[PDB]
């Protein structure tokens, strides 16, 4: 695959000063982190921090409102913009607060999805690398995450973006879900994970005889995708050096009648299929007569379901890159992904700020390929629009 690195960044600082005067959407942006103004200060108090050339940043900046944001981005034209807590204070005064008072808040619940963390069963790129057998991994693990968000905890404000290189990330928005405490968030990601274990660990995935519909349901998302992306694009069980990394997920007493049954047949969908019947015909307990598809999920779910840093999710202070920013090392925007079209999804076709400058002279986002995405933005603040009297 590529790394999507652009060749030759010495471009960006011209670039950058015409997106962000022409191009990066202050009033839907304003209109997002002001929510609705019914919280005196919220957007006076939330930390941004800029990041400039060299990888130099700074961090605790705060503004009054949507006029100083703008005049101080275009003055700046930061090559990174990463979005923080809402603080107890101003963050641009937080060295007039008496030590101990200037406190994190709170923030949207945040998940950030990395296609590295994949590695241990891809197949198809190197380690940095992305392309578009891989990034099937992100569809995935946007329908699994969005469903159970929306539809087990009931949160209504999603907002799903693009990295702008390897990974997707989701601001959950609701008002309750923006004050939760650290403990809460761990809980959630708690809920949210069956894939556990560093490199040293072996099998990732341990279920439950008992299948709760958080379960089923995301077994239910990946048997739409697995036969094509990982029988066939993947070739998980095309030879012996892959399909024994599978068989290292199931018990050793049946390696044997797997490893003959893959050597007759010619395919992974073949190979598969025999996995699915030895596996279903496996006695989990000598004592019970009861048999399942345990092993089967389990093996799916390592090799298609998310990994979650618990650590991204369950800080207040995190600070996370902002939607449309642009990424320094590809030109991609961090564009808000259509959930109605997440399949459509493409990280390679993502506006980069180079084209979206090429159109704009040839006013407005609307004269550029940027436009759909933030229609995308303006629906979700449409949706916090309505949830409020
Ligand atoms: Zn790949």
């Amino acid at each position: 695959g590529t790394s999507m690195e652009t060749f030759d960044p010495t471009e960006l600082p011209e670039l950058l000063k015409l997106y962000y005067r022409r191009l990066f959407p202050y009033s839907q942006y304003y209109r997002w982190l002001n929510y609705g103004g019914v919280i005196k200060n919220y957007f006076q108090h939330r930390e941004f921090s800029f990041t400039l050339k060299d990888d130099i940043y700074i961090r605790y900046q705060s503004f009054n409102n949507q006029s100083d944001l703008e005049k101080e981005m275009q003055k700046m034209n930061p090559y990174k913009i990463d979005i923080g807590a809402v603080y107890s204070h101003r963050p641009n005064q937080h060295n007039t607060v008496k030590l101990g008072a200037f406190q994190a808040q709170e923030k949207e619940l945040v998940f950030d999805i990395d296609m590295t963390d994949y590695d241990d069963v891809r197949r198809c790129c190197s380690s940095a690398d992305i392309c578009p057998k891989c990034w099937t991994l992100m569809t995935m693990a946007i329908r699994i995450i969005d469903r159970a968000l929306k539809e087990d905890f009931g949160f209504k404000h999603r907002l799903w973006v693009y990295s702008g290189r390897r990974g997707v990330h989701c601001w959950v928005c609701d008002e309750s879900v923006r004050k939760l405490s650290s403990a809460v968030r761990s809980g959630i990601v708690e809920y949210l994970s069956l894939v556990k274990g560093g490199q040293d660990v072996k099998k990732k995935v341990h279920l439950s005889e008992k299948i709760h519909p958080f379960i089923r349901k995301s077994i239910n998302i990946i048997k739409k995708y697995f036969e094509e992306y990982a029988l066939v694009n993947q070739d998980i069980l095309e030879n012996k050096e892959s399909w024994d990394k599978i068989l290292a997920l199931v018990p050793e007493t049946i390696h044997d009648e797997l490893q003959q049954s893959f050597q007759k047949s010619h395919n992974s969908l073949q190979r598969w299929e025999h996995l699915k019947k030895v596996a279903s015909r496996y006695q989990n307990n000598i004592k019970n007569d009861k048999y399942g598809p345990w092993l089967e999920w389990e093996i799916m779910l390592q090799y298609c379901f998310p990994r979650l840093d618990i650590n991204v999710s369950k800080g207040i202070n995190h600070l996370l890159k902002s939607p449309f920013s642009v990424h320094p090392k590809t030109g991609r925007i961090s564009v808000p992904i259509d959930l109605q079209k997440v399949d459509q999804f493409d990280p390679f076709t993502v506006p980069t700020i180079s084209f979206i400058c090429r159109e704009l002279d040839a006013r407005d986002y609307k004269k550029t390929s940027l436009a759909p995405y933030v229609k995308v933005f303006e629906h979700f603040l449409e949706n916090l629009d309505k949830s409020r009297k």
